[PDB]
DNA sequence: CCCGAAGTCCG
DNA sequence: CGGACTTTCGGG
């Protein structure tokens, strides 16, 4: 069975505009976990738009197929384009897609893909269906996979006043002893972000609960101005 | 335009 | 450890 023609067309068009000179630093930035074609986001977006204009966006019946086929291509720009394409099918994504999104998180995993899946696609799903959080979050925290652990921390990133504080702090408590940078930093990020909504609660939490030094420092990067730094 | 959100390099 | 500094991206 041949590659979906939309994916084949995207692959041809991206490859025709590859930049090996830019690809080397782009790959280094991701610690050489991936090959790159060397195409940065503004051009990558336009090349995708070109193919949509010529071929049209595929029927929704092929949405998951398109994403998987792009996920399986070696160069990282194809996963970035896959995420761009998933946004175009946003109105068709629902709670039944959580396992599909899980599988994207744990394949070709790095912060650039995971941080574009979790606070947006998964965040929106669990905002609408909070009763499903406990069907996934405990497993993610218990898993050996640091990207599922990061997903548990960051899916509420953008919730603002809809933040479940008890849940957030319970999740952070479960993961606060992790020595993994991407967990310590995720804890720092979600606390820093939620502090924009409720600084008093974040300040009290970080002053009175154990956190990795990196997590605490990132959490209070801004709000330490509001409370001061005691001698 | 601005500002706020991984990486290297150094003490 | 944390500060200083870097480019790239998204949002205002
Ligand atoms: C995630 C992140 C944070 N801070 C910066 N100054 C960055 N530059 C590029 N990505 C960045």
């Amino acid at each position: 069975v041949p590659m979906h023609p939309f994916v084949k067309a995207l692959q041809e068009h991206f490859t025709a505009h590859q930049n090996p000179e830019k690809a080397e630093p782009m790959a280094r930035y991701m610690k050489n976990h991936f090959l790159f074609l060397g195409i940065q986001t503004p051009e990558r977006r336009q090349l995708l738009k070109d193919i949509i204009q010529i071929h049209t966006l595929p029927d929704q019946k092929d949405f998951q197929i398109i994403i998987r086929e792009l996920w399986d291509l070696p160069e990282r720009e194809f996963q970035a384009a896959a995420l761009d394409i998933m946004q175009k099918y946003k109105k068709h994504i629902n709670e039944t897609h959580i396992p599909f999104l899980e599988e994207l998180i744990v394949t070709k995993s790095w912060w650039d893909s995971v941080d574009s899946i979790v606070p947006t696609f998964l965040g929106d799903i669990f905002l609408k269906h909070p009763e499903l959080i406990s069907a996934y979050i405990p497993k993610w925290i218990a898993s050996d996979n640091i990207w599922l652990q990061r997903a548990a921390i960051l899916f509420q990133l953008k919730y603002k006043q809809k933040m479940d504080e008890e849940l957030l702090f319970w999740i952070i408590g479960q993961l606060h002893s992790s020595k993994e940078f991407f967990i310590q930093k995720a804890i720092g990020w979600v606390l820093r972000e939620y502090a924009k909504t409720n600084p008093d609660v974040v300040w009290e939490y970080v002053q009175n609960n154990e956190l990795a030094p990196l997590s605490k420092r990132e959490a209070i990067k801004h709000i330490k101005q509001n409370y001061g730094i005691n001698n």
